[PDB]
C-alpha cells in the first residue's frame, strides 16, 4: 500500500508529470530517472530498489538486465497489439476513428509484452499534442491505477498480445504538405498528426518550414500555396479547395526554434496585409481566432489560445485590449478560460530567445503580463475568475491568481514555480495574491518545490478555489453554473461592496504598486545581472533535443 515507484522517462513531460501527481498524492513513494545512459539505468534502479517500475515515456530499449529482475510497466500510445514508436502519428494519419491506451510487460521485442490494462476512447480531429493531453493522458492514469490495484493482488496474470501490427518511424516525406495537391482536410491530417513535433514539412513563400498548428478558413480564398493574409502573426495560406491557417513555423535548420509565422517568414511576407477580426465581433464561417469574447447568462467569457500557453508581449497586450473591453460591458463576472490544453505558462520563452536582446524582450514580456495582472486586480464592481482547462506553469499560474477566483478542471497539472528557468524571482503580483491565500511561509514552500502538483492538491492548500470536471466541455458547463448561480444571488452584491471599498483605497492601490515595483527590481537583476541561470536555462528549454 506504500510502493516504491521508478518511472523511467526520456523526458519528465506533460504525461510523466501527471502519473507523478496521481500516486506521489495516493501515498506512494516514487523516483523519477531520465533515459540518460543504459549502465546509469541499471544503477539507478540497483540503488533504488524499486517494487515496481514504470516507463511513462521512453525512446529506447530498457536493458534487460533491468525488467528481468523488476516489474516493468511501458505505456503504449495505441490500443492492444499496436506497437512502434508512432502509434499516434500513425493513427491521425489513418483516420482511425477508434484508438486506446496499452499498458504492458517490458519484454525483449519493443512493444511485444503482455497487457496488464488498456482503455479506448473515440478519436477527436484534432492536433496530435491535444489527444495525448487528454484522451491518452486521462486513459494512461486509469490503467496505471487499475495496475497498482492488481499489483498489491500479485494473483493477476496479464493478457498476452493477439492480433498486432507494427509502425515504423514516420518520415518527413508522408508528412510534407504540398499545397496544389492536399485539400484543406489533408493539410490539417498532417499538421495535426505532426503537431507539437515534428512539424509538417512545406515550403511556403519559397521558403523551405516545417508548419505547427493548423485552423480551417471558410472565407477567404485564393491561389493554392499564396499567402492570403496575416492575423496576430498567423498566415493564412490557399490550399487546392480553400485555405487554412498556419500559426507557427520552424526554419529547417539546426538552430532554428519555433515561432510565430510571421516572425519565420519575416521580409518574405511584404505583400500581405492584416485581416483583423476582434474578439467580440460574430461570425459565422470557420476562422482563426485567438482571442475571442461571447456573453451568455450576464457573463464575460474570455477564451485565449496561446500556442502552447505561451504569452508573447504583444500576446498579452492583444489579452489587455480584450479585459478592457470586457471591463465596459454589462456583465456582472469576468472569466479567463485560457485554452483547453493550457491555461498559461507565462511569458514566451522562444520570442524572447528570438530576439535581437532576450534580456530586453524579458523586461517587455514581464511588464506587459503585469499589466494585464494589474487590469484584473483593478476591476472593483464586477467578479474576476479563472477557469483553468489546462495545464500552468511560471508565470501563467500566478496570472490565473489574480482573480478573485480561480477554478480547475480535475487531472490539470500546475507548476506554480521557477525552478526549471533559472530561478525568477517572479512577478505577476506573486506577493500580493500569494500570501493572501496560503500565508507567506506556504507560498515560500509552494515557490520551492520544482516537482509538479495536481489540481487536487492546489484545492487543498488553498492555492485555488474548486477543483470539478473531467473534460474541459464539463469543467465549461460546472464553471458557468456555479458563477451563474453566484451572480444571481445577494451574495454577489455583498461581494462587491466590500471590493468596491477596498479596491478604491488608496492603501491598496499603492500597496500593489510597490509589490509591483518590487518583483520588476528582482526581475531585472535576473535579466540583466552577473548571474545568467536564467538565459542558460532558457537556451536549454527553449532547444532542447528531440
Ligand atoms: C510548465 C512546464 C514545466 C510544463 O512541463 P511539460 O508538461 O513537460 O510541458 P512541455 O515542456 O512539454 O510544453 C509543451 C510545449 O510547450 C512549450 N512551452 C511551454 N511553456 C512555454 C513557455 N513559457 N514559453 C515558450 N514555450 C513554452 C514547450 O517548449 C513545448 O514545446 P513543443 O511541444 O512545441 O516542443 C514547462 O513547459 C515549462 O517550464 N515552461 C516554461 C514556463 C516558464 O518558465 N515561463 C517563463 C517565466 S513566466
Amino acid at each position: 500500500s506504500h510502493m516504491r515507484i521508478l518511472f523511467l522517462s526520456y523526458r519528465f513531460n506533460s504525461l510523466s508529470q501527471r502519473l507523478y501527481c496521481e500516486l506521489t498524492e495516493r501515498e506512494h513513494e516514487v523516483s523519477v530517472e531520465l533515459d540518460v545512459h543504459p549502465d546509469l539505468t541499471v544503477e539507478a534502479a540497483e540503488l533504488y530498489k524499486p517494487d515496481l517500475i514504470i516507463a511513462p515515456f521512453l525512446k529506447r530499449k530498457i536493458p534487460q538486465e533491468v525488467w528481468k529482475k523488476y516489474k516493468t510497466l511501458i505505456i503504449h500510445p495505441g490500443p492492444p497489439g499496436d506497437r512502434g514508436p508512432n502509434a499516434l502519428d500513425w493513427a491521425i494519419m489513418k483516420g482511425e476513428r477508434i484508438w486506446g491506451v496499452t499498458l504492458l510487460e517490458a519484454s525483449e521485442e519493443y512493444d511485444a509484452g503482455d497487457v496488464w490494462a488498456y482503455r479506448t476512447f473515440p478519436m477527436r480531429f484534432a492536433r496530435k499534442a491535444s489527444i495525448y493531453r487528454n484522451e491518452v493522458t486521462e486513459g494512461v492514469v486509469e490503467c496505471v491505477l487499475e495496475a497498482l490495484e492488481n499489483f498489491e493482488r500479485g494473483d493477476f496474470k496479464p493478457t498476452p498480445q493477439k492480433e498486432h501490427w507494427w509502425n515504423p518511424k514516420m518520415e518527413q516525406e508522408l508528412r510534407r504538405v504540398d499545397w496544389e495537391q492536399d485539400d484543406t482536410k489533408t493539410v490539417l491530417r498532417k499538421v495535426y498528426a505532426s503537431d507539437s513535433q515534428p512539424g509538417a514539412s512545406s515550403k511556403v513563400l519559397g521558403k523551405e518550414v516545417l508548419l505547427f498548428n493548423a485552423y480551417p478558413e471558410e472565407e477567404l480564398k485564393g491561389k493554392p500555396g499564396e499567402v492570403l493574409a496575416l492575423r496576430d502573426e498567423a498566415v493564412c495560406i490557399g490550399t487546392r479547395d480553400g485555405a487554412v491557417w498556419i500559426t507557427h513555423m520552424r526554419e529547417r535548420k539546426k538552430e532554428s526554434i519555433k515561432l510565430p509565422s510571421a516572425r519565420v517568414l519575416g521580409e518574405f511576407l511584404k505583400g500581405v496585409k492584416e485581416d483583423p477580426i476582434k474578439p467580440w465581433e460574430k461570425v459565422d464561417f470557420k476562422t482563426y481566432r485567438e482571442i475571442l469574447y461571447e456573453e451568455e447568462d450576464g457573463i464575460g467569457f474570455i477564451h485565449f489560445n496561446f500556442y502552447n500557453g505561451a504569452m508573447s508581449t504583444e500576446q498579452c497586450y492583444r489579452l489587455l485590449e480584450t479585459i478592457k473591453y470586457a471591463k465596459k460591458r454589462p456583465v456582472k463576472a469576468i472569466v479567463l478560460l485560457g485554452s483547453e490544453d493550457f491555461f498559461s505558462n507565462g511569458m514566451n520563452l522562444n520570442t524572447i530567445e528570438n530576439a535581437e536582446s532576450p534580456a530586453d524582450e524579458s523586461w517587455r514580456n514581464i511588464n506587459a503580463i503585469d499589466d494585464v495582472c494589474e487590469e484584473i486586480l483593478k476591476t472593483p464592481d464586477k467578479l474576476t475568475v479563472a477557469g483553468m482547462q489546462g495545464n500552468a506553469g511560471a508565470g501563467g499560474v500566478f496570472l490565473a491568481l489574480t482573480c478573485d477566483l480561480v477554478f480547475a478542471r480535475e487531472g490539470v497539472v500546475l507548476n506554480p514555480h521557477y525552478k526549471n528557468i533559472g530561478n525568477l524571482y517572479g512577478s505577476e503580483f506573486w506577493t500580493y495574491t500569494l500570501p493572501k491565500r496560503v500565508g507567506w511561509e506556504k507560498g515560500k514552500e509552494v515557490m520551492e518545490n520544482r516537482m509538479p502538483i495536481s489540481s487536487k492538491k492546489a484545492f487543498e492548500i488553498g492555492l485555488i478555489d474548486g477543483v470539478f470536471g473531467k473534460t474541459p466541455k464539463e469543467f465549461r458547463q460546472r464553471l458557468k453554473e456555479r458563477i451563474k448561480n453566484f451572480i444571481n444571488s445577494k451574495d454577489f452584491y455583498e461581494f462587491i461592496e466590500k471590493k468596491k471599498k477596498e479596491r478604491t483605497s488608496g492603501e491598496w492601490l499603492e500597496e500593489i504598486q510597490k509589490c509591483r515595483e518590487h518583483e520588476l527590481e528582482k526581475m531585472k537583476l535576473n535579466f540583466y545581472g552577473f548571474d545568467t541561470s536564467y538565459h542558460i536555462a532558457r537556451y536549454y528549454f527553449v532547444r532542447r533535443k528531440p
